[PDB]
């Protein structure tokens, strides 16, 4: 009952509603000393936008993904699974990150610790965004513990750019390939929509094609692509259509459905991820939290597919 | 109708009634075939309220639809064929939810006693019991096709419960769960009772020519009532509404979907769950609106 | 009096207590679709136009808008702070909005004045719903007619006495009023004017920054001596408010005038001969939790109580 | 230590979990906290918009814009210094089942009263505060009421569940004493011939704030108080997150200068109602509500 | 176009002119190839109003795409082919429709008659009638790919309505209806006038090739006005326009079937009906932005390197 | 002008480019420009809320509702008249570099100074201003500050970008005065042992206009006076769309009554920051900013003469 939800409400009551007790995501237990508690998965939110080139406002997120979170709780399977993740996972939300608010650097290196001591304590990490350059200190902490990892990367820009300043949102996976942190040869970047390079490693699946062809086909390449290697999952919001997600700080046209979006990441099941994040919901854009309910609901599907192991 | 009963071909004034029906606020000896209730309630949700300001929303976008002589893709006008009056919105005590629910059934009892035919605007989708109650007297057990993303099948909920009325209703005998088809389900759902439980993941998947023919052979020749929850549509299309769920049906699916229902022998039918103080450029208020009014055509195409 | 109290505005004509539901016609009053042979005291129109705007558009949806939101002024049997119910004094009826083909200003105006004609004709008074200023214009037309030229006692951010610019403008009806000998300037006052304006007209200006600083009693004292004992034409522009009281108009100008204030002005004029009046330039498209649209629901339904008073 | 890693906080953003970040205590019966903040998740006593039930979250979300103040504004001391304040959640009752949330309510206030604890509270609907009347009145005896609202709420012949029946019904039933209460902000038809003082806006708008907080308390006397502030009584301008609006309201900063002069009251329990984030703009409703319940605290606080 | 004529990577700053371009307030006389023009006018409207913003929001939004040097997907860049200049918006009388029209006119025959090319941002539907009159002098008779969820047919309505103008053109003879496509039409439709109507029904359940396709044998070799309503597309893409309707296209396919017309003589275009003050996050002005980008991209294409 | 065919446009609409519709000029230093304006997109400093990056572009797009007022209300001429004001567009530097931005700012203004051009820049979040005191006081010597705000920013344990840290680094740094300083509309925790006079949001409120404009300019005297207006100084109802909202604040009448009163003043330089349009309700925020921005250049085109 704790781990569950039926431990993190008033006088311990099972909260049956879609609003009331919003607190950790999917109302799971606050632990903000994470290291030596007995979570398989450690929840953190990462309140950060300095590195963006679009909108601002990623710093809201992990607050939106969490308060929307409560339409997820009532489900005991969350559709379409045949058991509880809670069952399974034993997973708490530590809070977000404390750095100096103006700092990207000490938000970096925070970030990076934080991470490498959940990893090196055997807990596996969700993070919520935030901007994506979230994801470079994340993938520093992972490559350390896994070794170098295949990308599985949902988004709508390949961020590839080599000529950016250090804390640039579009320049994550230049700089995690150049430091081995990922292999391009083995990395998919699904619903690229914006400018990329084709004759690097990394296998661009475009929202065109994508939005064309079927979920199993797509899946069944994602499969061959990473190989054995250990996959970091990472999900810009961005990926989803701006009629799915507005409340992003780099809208593109021509995006994936919400259907689309989490049938992929419910297909990815069979694969070795040891680490993923959600990352640049911006709710000053959000309407009606339909933005912040995609990434909460994706975010959900990828602890369900780690349960379904 | 309108300022000296004048053509409005705008899409804009005269907004009252329904598509800019007459106003009837005594329907029962009128000359109508069918008769629009707005039901002004949203105290049975889980989720966010809101849905009280429903009808008023639907009625208010439907000014958009009203200048289409023939609505689109139909080669005969609705209004020629049936007389729709819109008789206003039920009046209950507002915190009495029980006053709503005994009020709600005599109005459609005295609606159907009268020989008219009833679309309900909602307000939560627990109004659809109270109208369930009085079309079964009349009607006899009904076959329920039923949009929604959630299957509303709970048997642990408070009477007032908007996830309760097809739990509630099957056992009242009022509709038949074996004949009843659920369309746009993404939420957890019990497997092990009488209803076909066609999920939106497959939905999306399949042709709408395909789901049709299915629903067809599971209802068979029983009177059916269709009750449209909006958050069947994905909030992309439905924001506005207490309980969205992703991965749901385009706008486009489901008028195909509820055009190509037009065969069934439909004795009531309602549009609920439309809450405007979550709606966007009011697209959830036109997709309800235009679904209602596509509910009218096909009932006018016989 | 039960027809004109809005017991009979509702489903099978039980009095709805609720501030949501059976939101048709103005504070749940009768909807009278040929008016002028009715039982009405006043009629209630909306003109549902926005042409003739020089800023936003969206006034057209401004009648419908006023109209969904009185709800939460119908409950009050006695309207505060009045110790009588207006529509027990009073036979109010809504005849709805102004048939017209959009993008036609001249029909809108012919039409508009031949209906407004046709209700001072049938011994009718005239609460409207705009929509854009510009429909004030063919308003004192009809009005001038029939009560002779009257004193404008206008609540506007702008003066509107544009000598230039086209014929269908929201800038220009009290320049155009005055040469057609509808009003009279030197009986004329314009409160809450905060935008350059002609000093050296008959009009009296109370500018927003003196109206904020001053009292209520002595801007109604001022507002009582200018119109004399003529017969008054009562204009409300919505933007008279500030931005933060009304945010849904058209032209919005910072430094207005607060909803207490303006609620408080309007009922300091209930002495006055106000033979007509209108509320303007609600956009609903530019609201903010319909906080303009309850404005003009409360302003609209004060001039109805400082008629009833009487 | 509401934080990752028990670190202070220093931005206006994170780590937006109990109001003004203070510890979350699910248990706080047997707590050492002199203060329990309690969320009522309700609005289906509502007669217009409904969406209160969301009102205890956006309070909470919004409280990170005044935590970081040490000594908030204009005071010389932290509240958190004189006084344990705990964030215990919000109430667990069946959503469609309004005598369940008013009983559980009860039980809820009359347990952390006897337990030694005193209750700000979060609405949610105003119908919530009959319900905490009924606790406090039990424990404290008759109260004075100093009622912030638009309305007076003293209708007669309403529904069980009405959130404008609360003050006809708690007279009735000796929680509160009419002669000893006072209502400011009032712009709605109101009964004139009861016992209660009615400060109506206009008159208030028009009043200075000392002249009408010295009137309020020769009204009181030294009655126990139960504060009551409904959202509503600030004008839409500042407050448009609300179920019931109504023009020619109170400015926020009128507003939290009469709450700030009634410090020297004897003021046992207290709440804020009627917050509608569905309606709500930047937040400003839910900061105003967030604002004049910490204001509330500090004049708490400075006894 | 930005302070100290620095390079703005930025998705953000110095929005004046479309996509950054160069503001040429006398284009006439410049080295311009396509000249972008502003048409706020929205008094022709039958449903909302607020389509006077359309241009403004169609420039603020377009920074999102001004750093893609090839815009996705293609493998060029179509300011090193085309010189775009962004001329601001007409200047009429607000209240005086006909002044707009004259103006408009006027101000395309200017253009044309100097070899610039036209890409027009309205503004409601009824600016197109005043550009086809320019057009139609200069190009003869032209066909008609109009993407719309109204087919705009009406005979009877006031001069200046919406819903008109494909009534009016024929009759004065600026497009042929026979070798005309309208695309995304889901209202009530006159079916004998000479127009082939796409429905957005079997447009949705059908493949964009096979639509492309059909529409290539339909304009023949014909000059072709290439004219997109945003309310074309579903409002859940674009819920700020005045006139919605529901089983609309996806932004997606909308895209995919502009970026097929690559090959069509395309002689002059528009993107209308873009309602910011009903806009949710900039999306419609987004669509509109980006579908503007395709089809000076598909003239960049069109033209050689 | 700056609209299509440099033609008036009296409307409150159309030609929405530089603020209140004056000339673009992107290399203003050797310009006839007495004063210029400058977009300073850069919210990375905040410790609320983000969003004041998009603050210049909202401000100059709802200044179209000012620039048909010829003597702009209350004041008997026309500011254009006597000033010659340019728009010289945002400052260019890469997103995600605070000190890029700091270093190209001060670089600029210093340059503009230098050039004998006086400012009148737009956040942006309120880190701005120290780069440009940092100009101002290289060419003008120490200041006054007259500075509108419901904080202080005199916090001394921020990181370097933090917009509530520059009223401490400036005086520390000898670019302002605190004894000759004013801080109006403080309503959350303030250091009173500082050299700062604090005009509190309640006693302002409280006190009439002609009292509190009578105390500023004795504390200033005849210091050349720097006026910096945080847009958070007004009540969240006036100004909801900024980055660290507090209740209890000035109205918008009050505020622009105070600048009013400020006109005999010697202020050399000025700015408006925190105006956040992502938070913004239908452009009040950028109405009242741009409604303050318009009065600042009016005191200095008043005491110009
Ligand atoms: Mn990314
Ligand atoms: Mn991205
Ligand atoms: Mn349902
Ligand atoms: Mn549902
Ligand atoms: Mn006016
Ligand atoms: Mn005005
Ligand atoms: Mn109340
Ligand atoms: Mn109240
Ligand atoms: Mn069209
Ligand atoms: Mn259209
Ligand atoms: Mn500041
Ligand atoms: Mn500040």
């Amino acid at each position: 009952l704790y781990f569950q939800g039926h431990m993190s409400t008033l006088g311990h009551q099972y909260d049956n509603s879609l609003v009331s007790n919003a607190f950790g995501f999917l109302r799971l237990p606050m632990n903000f000393q994470p290291y030596d508690s007995d979570a398989d998965w450690v929840i953190t939110g990462v309140p950060f936008d300095m590195a963006t080139s679009g909108r601002a406002g990623g710093r809201h997120g992990p607050a939106a993904i969490r308060q929307v979170s409560t339409n997820l709780a009532w489900e005991h399977n969350r559709f379409p699974w045949n058991f509880d993740m809670r069952e399974r996972l034993n997973v708490v939300d530590c809070g977000d990150l404390v750095y100096a608010f103006g700092d990207a650097r000490e938000m970096s290196e925070k970030l990076q610790a934080h991470a490498e001591k959940l990893l090196a304590a055997g807990k596996r990490m969700l993070s919520f965004g935030g901007d994506h350059f979230v994801t470079l200190p994340l993938l520093r902490a992972h490559a350390k513990h896994f070794g170098k990892m295949a990308l599985v990367h949902f988004d709508a820009h390949t961020d590839t750019y080599a000529n950016g300043c250090e804390f640039d949102h579009g320049t994550m996976f230049y700089t995690a390939p150049k430091e081995g942190l990922i292999d391009p040869n083995h990395s998919v970047q699904i619903g690229i929509r914006t400018e990329f390079d084709k004759d690097n490693g990394f296998t661009v699946l475009d929202a065109c094609q994508v939005n064309d062809r079927s979920v199993d086909d797509v899946i069944a390449q994602v499969k061959q692509i990473v190989g054995d290697m250990p996959v970091y999952l990472t999900f810009d919001i961005d990926c989803l259509d701006p009629a799915f997600a507005p409340g992003t700080g780099t809208p593109v046209i021509g995006g994936l459905t919400s259907d689309r979006a989490i049938k992929l990441v419910r297909g990815l099941k069979d694969l070795n991820i040891v680490g993923m994040d959600v990352v640049e919901v911006a709710p000053a854009y959000d309407q009606s939290e339909i933005t912040a309910l995609a990434a909460a609901t994706l975010a959900l599907e990828m602890l369900y597919i780690q349960a379904a192991k």
